[PDB]
C-alpha cells in the first residue's frame, strides 16, 4: 500500500527514491517534506470540489480558438441512443434538454444535473459555450460525423471523484584557499574562479600559478578577490575553470557562496567538476554526481565569526526618455541616478533598471530591492523577461512569478515549455517557479500530465535528474490516481522501445514485409497487447488509445525506423481511430519548440482575427532521444502526391497538375475552392513561419497536405538557418493558389497580402518569441545555445526597424523567392 506508492513512484520517475535519502543533504530532505505537504494540501482541496469544478481539473474543456446539425446521444446504464437537430449556436444544456425530453418519452416519466460526456474520448461538454466552440463538434463538421455522447448524473460524477482520492561590518578583501586535485591531462595546470551575478562579473578573473601538468596537484594559495565580503549579494555565485596551458579546457564547476537557509559558506569544500567542450556562470551550481570518476577542487571558505545574509526588514531600512527604447556609461549612471522616476513613470522598464546596477554594492542593491518592493505589477510578457538568467536574485524571481500568477490554464501551457527551463537555473531547490508551476500542475490534470512529461524526458541528463526527480515526487503525492494512468503510459513506452529495437534489427538481416509480420508478431504477445491497449495518450491527455490495429501498424523505411502504431474505439467509432509515430535515436525537443512557436504564431494571427488553417501535430519527448509524434490522419506528402502515381484518381502530365489534380480527386464539385482557399491561408502561413523561424532542408518528402487542402510541414530538425535561409515559394503550390492557371494575379495578391498581414502580426510580438527563445538558452539544443541563434530571430522579423522598413524590406524578399520560383 505505502511501499506499493513507493516503489509505483520509482518505477515512474525512473529513479529510486532512497537515492535521495543516501545524499544526506538537508536541502534535499526539506525539499522533499516542503513540497510533500504543499501537494498533499492541494489534493485535500481538490476533493470537495464540486462535480462540474472537478470536471474542469480532470476534464478542462477543449474549445476552439445559423445552421442546424445531427448529434447522437445516449445515457449511462442504458444502450439505446436517438438523434436530433440543434443549431451551432445551442448550448450543452439546451442539447441535455432534448435528450432528457426524448429519454422522458420513451421511459414515459432536471439537465443542469448531466453532463455531455464524449464517447470513447476524455472529454466532457458542458458550460456557457456554443455547441460550435468545442474541438469535438467544431471536428464532427469538417469530416460530417455524427457525435456520440453520454448523459452522466452529477452522483455518477461525484462517485468518481471519490475513487479517485489518495554582513556590512566584514569589511575586508573576499578570499578562498585553493588546496589540492585529482585529474588527468598532459605543459601546466592552471585554476581560473570569478564572482557572479547572473551573467555579469561582480568582479576580476583571479587565475593561479602554473604547476607543472602531472597529479592530483597542490596549489595552497589564499586567492584573494578584488570585492569586499560586505559587497556580496545573497545570490552570489563562484565559478571554477581548471585547464592547461604551454589552451585547454579540462573541466568547469559552480557554487554559491550562501547557503539555502541564508547563511555564508563556511569552510572545507570539495567540488566534483563537470567536462568542458572557458569560464562558465550559466552551468549548475551543484556537483557532478559521477563521484567516481570526476576530478575534483577542494578548497577553503575563511570563517568570519555564524552569518546570515540580512533580512527583508535590515534592506528595507538601508534626455530621459530618449534613452529609454544596452546603452553607454554615461546612460547607465543617468539610468541609475533616476531610479525613482523609473518606478513611478515607467514600471515596465523594471529589467532595464535591474542592469544598470552595480550588485558588487550592498547600497545600490538595498536601494534596488528598496524600490523593487513597492513596484507595480508588469504585463505577464514583462514578467517572462524577468525570469531571465540576468536577473538571479529571489526577491526579483519572487516578484516575477508574482505577476505570472494572471495566466490562464491555456496561456501558462503555452509558455510551459520554456518555465521547466527556467529551473535548470535556480540555484536552490525550493523555489517559487517550482511552487507555482507544482501548485498550477496540482489544479488541473493536463498541466500536471504535460508537467510531468517535460521533468520525466530529462532525467536522463545528470545536471537534472536530482532536481526534477524531485518535483515529480511531489507531483505524485499531491496526484495519487493519475500517477496510475501516468504509468500505464510508462509501460506502453517501455514496450515501443523494446518492439522497435526488435525491428531495427531484423531490418538488417531480413526484408520489410518480413519485419513487419515479425514485428506484428511481437504486438500479438500478451505482454504487448495488454501493455500497448487502453491508455490516454500522452501527446493529448483527452484521446483516449483504445484498441491497436496490429494489422495497419508498420515503421517508416529511415534510419531510426521510426513505429507506426495505428488505434481504434468501437464507442468512440471514427473519433477513436488515431495514430502515433514512436521514434527513438534523435532528439525530438527542437521539434517540440519549431511546433510550439507554430502553435503560438497561430494563436497571435487568430487574435487578430486572422485564421491561417495551421496545423500544429502533437510532438512530445519522454526519455533519452525518445518521444511520439501525432499521425495527422487523412494527409499525405508532397512526394508521395507528386509520384503522379499510376491509375489513381489523380493522373496527371506535368508535375505542376500533380498536386491541383490530388485536390480535385479528395474535394470534388463546389468543395475544391473551399480546399484551395485552405491550401492559400496555411501555405501563407507556413511560407512566414519557416521564414521567420529559419526552417531549411524543404524537400517534398518533409512537406504534407490534408486531404482538406491545408498545407503542413514536419521535421523540424534544424532552424534558424543550421543545415542564413531566404523566403520560399514552389511553383506547384503558387499554380494551386492560382487556381491552375497561369496568369490568376487576382488570388496571388490576396495570398501576398495573407504573408504581409501575418508577418507584420509577429513583429509586433517580436518581443514574445524573443523572451521566450531567451529562456530556452537553459535547454542546451544544439542550434540554441548562443545570442548569435537569438540574432537570427532579431533579424528576421527586423525588430531594431520600424514596421515601414521591415514590411518595404520584406517585399523584396517575398519578391526574390518569386523571382527564384522558376
Ligand atoms: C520527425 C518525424 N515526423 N514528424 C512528423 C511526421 C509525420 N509524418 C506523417 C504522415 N506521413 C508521412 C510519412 C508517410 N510514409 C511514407 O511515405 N512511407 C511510409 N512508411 C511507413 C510509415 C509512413 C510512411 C506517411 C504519411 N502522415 C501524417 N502525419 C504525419 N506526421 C505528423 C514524421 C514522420
Amino acid at each position: 500500500v505505502k511501499k506499493l506508492i513507493n516503489s509505483q513512484i520509482s518505477l515512474l520517475i525512473g529513479k529510486g527514491l532512497h537515492e535521495f535519502d543516501s545524499l544526506r543533504d538537508p536541502e534535499v530532505n526539506d525539499f522533499r517534506t516542503k513540497m510533500r505537504q504543499f501537494c498533499e494540501e492541494a489534493a485535500a482541496h481538490r476533493q470537495q470540489l464540486g462535480w462540474v469544478e472537478w470536471l474542469q481539473y480532470s476534464f478542462p474543456l477543449q474549445l476552439e480558438p445559423n445552421r442546424a446539425l445531427l448529434v447522437n446521444v445516449k445515457f449511462e446504464g442504458s444502450e439505446e441512443s436517438f438523434t436530433f437537430q440543434v443549431s451551432t449556436k445551442d448550448m450543452p444544456l439546451a442539447l441535455m434538454a432534448c435528450a432528457l425530453r426524448k429519454k422522458a418519452t420513451v421511459f414515459r416519466q432536471q439537465p443542469e444535473e448531466y453532463a455531455l460526456q464524449v464517447n470513447g474520448r476524455h472529454e466532457y461538454l458542458y458550460g456557457n459555450y456554443p455547441l460550435c466552440h468545442f474541438q469535438y463538434i467544431c471536428s464532427c463538421l469538417h469530416s460530417g460525423l455524427t457525435p456520440h455522447l453520454t448523459m452522466v448524473h452529477s452522483s455518477s460524477i461525484l462517485a468518481m471523484r471519490d475513487e479517485q482520492s489518495n554582513l556590512w561590518s566584514l569589511e575586508q578583501p573576499f578570499s578562498i584557499e585553493l588546496i589540492e586535485g585529482r585529474k588527468v591531462n598532459a605543459m601546466k595546470l592552471v585554476v581560473q574562479a570569478g564572482l557572479f551575478h547572473g551573467n555579469e562579473m561582480l568582479c576580476k578573473t583571479v587565475s593561479s600559478s602554473e604547476v607543472n601538468v602531472c597529479s592530483e596537484p597542490v596549489w595552497k594559495q589564499r586567492l584573494e578577490f578584488d570585492i569586499s565580503v560586505c559587497d556580496l549579494p545573497r545570490m552570489a555565485r563562484l565559478c571554477f575553470a581548471l585547464y592547461a596551458v604551454v589552451d585547454c579546457p579540462i573541466a568547469w564547476a559552480n557554487l554559491m557562496l550562501f547557503d539555502y537557509k541564508d547563511q555564508l559558506k563556511t569552510g572545507e569544500r570539495c567540488l566534483y567538476m563537470w567536462p568542458s567542450v572557458l569560464l562558465n556562470p550559466a552551468g549548475t551550481v551543484r556537483g557532478n554526481p559521477n563521484t567516481e570518476s570526476a576530478a575534483a577542487l577542494v578548497i577553503y571558505l575563511p570563517e568570519v565569526a555564524p552569518v546570515y545574509f540580512p533580512a527583508l526588514e535590515k534592506i528595507l531600512e538601508l534626455l530621459r526618455e530618449i534613452l529609454e527604447r544596452e546603452l553607454y556609461e554615461h546612460e547607465k549612471d543617468l539610468v541609475w541616478k533616476m531610479r525613482h522616476e523609473v518606478q513611478e513613470h515607467f514600471p515596465e522598464a523594471l529589467a532595464r533598471l535591474l542592469l544598470v546596477t552595480k550588485w558588487n554594492k550592498h547600497e545600490d542593491v538595498a536601494q534596488m530591492l528598496y524600490l523593487l518592493c513597492s513596484w507595480p505589477e508588469l504585463p505577464v510578457l514583462s514578467a517572462l523577461e524577468l525570469l531571465d538568467f540576468s536577473f538571479p536574485d529571489c526577491y526579483v524571481g519572487s516578484f516575477a512569478i508574482k505577476s505570472l500568477r494572471k495566466l490562464t490554464d491555456d496561456e501558462l501551457f503555452q509558455y510551459l515549455l520554456q518555465l521547466v527551463q527556467v529551473l535548470k537555473y535556480e540555484s536552490y531547490l525550493d523555489c517559487e517557479l517550482t511552487k507555482f508551476l507544482l501548485g498550477r500542475a496540482l489544479a488541473n490534470r493536463k498541466i500536471g500530465h504535460f508537467l510531468f512529461w517535460h521533468l520525466r524526458s530529462e532525467m536522463h541528463v545528470p545536471s537534472v535528474a536530482l532536481r526534477f526527480g524531485l518535483i515529480m515526487e511531489a507531483y505524485c503525492r499531491g496526484s495519487t490516481h493519475h500517477m496510475k494512468v501516468l504509468m500505464k503510459q510508462g509501460e506502453a513506452l517501455s514496450k515501443l522501445k523494446a518492439l522497435n529495437d526488435f525491428v531495427k534489427v531484423s531490418s538488417q538481416k531480413t526484408t520489410k514485409p518480413q519485419t513487419k509480420e515479425m514485428m506484428h508478431m511481437c504486438m500479438r504477445q500478451e505482454t504487448y497487447m495488454e501493455a500497448l491497449s487502453h491508455l490516454q495518450s500522452p501527446l493529448d491527455p483527452s484521446t483516449l488509445l483504445e484498441e491497436v490495429c496490429v494489422e495497419q501498424c508498420t515503421f517508416m523505411d529511415s534510419k531510426m525506423k521510426p513505429l507506426w502504431i495505428m488505434y481504434s474505439s468501437e464507442e468512440a467509432g471514427s473519433a477513436g481511430n488515431v495514430g502515433i509515430i514512436f521514434k527513438n535515436g534523435d532528439d525530438l525537443r527542437q521539434d517540440m519548440l519549431t511546433l510550439q512557436m507554430i502553435q503560438l504564431m497561430d494563436v497571435l494571427w487568430k487574435q487578430e482575427g486572422l485564421d491561417l488553417r495551421m496545423t500544429p501535430y502533437g510532438c512530445l519527448p519522454t526519455g533519452d532521444r525518445t518521444g511520439l509524434i501525432e499521425v495527422v490522419l487523412h494527409s499525405d506528402t508532397i512526394a508521395n502526391i507528386q509520384l503522379n502515381k499510376s491509375n489513381m484518381a489523380a493522373t496527371a502530365a506535368f508535375n505542376k497538375d500533380a498536386l491541383l489534380n490530388w485536390l480535385k480527386s479528395k474535394n470534388p464539385g463546389e468543395a475544391l475552392d473551399r480546399a484551395i482557399e485552405e491550401f492559400t491561408l496555411s501555405c501563407a502561413g507556413y511560407c512566414v513561419a519557416t521564414y521567420v523561424l529559419g526552417i531549411g532542408d524543404r524537400h517534398s518528402d518533409n512537406i504534407m497536405i490534408r486531404e482538406s487542402g491545408q498545407l503542413f510541414h514536419i521535421d523540424f530538425g534544424h532552424f534558424l538557418g543550421n543545415f542564413r535561409v531566404p523566403f520560399i515559394l514552389t511553383y506547384d503550390f503558387v499554380h494551386v493558389i492560382q487556381q491552375g492557371k497561369t496568369n490568376n494575379s487576382e488570388k496571388f495578391e490576396r495570398f501576398r497580402g495573407y504573408c504581409e498581414r501575418a508577418y507584420t502580426i509577429l513583429r509586433r510580438h517580436g518581443l514574445l518569441f524573443l523572451h521566450l527563445f531567451a529562456l530556452m538558452r537553459a535547454a542546451g539544443l544544439p542550434e540554441l545555445s548562443c545570442s548569435k541563434d537569438i540574432q537570427y530571430l532579431k533579424d528576421s522579423l527586423a525588430l531594431g526597424k520600424t514596421e515601414e522598413e521591415a514590411l518595404k524590406h520584406f517585399r523584396v524578399k517575398f519578391n526574390e523567392a518569386l523571382r527564384e520560383s522558376w
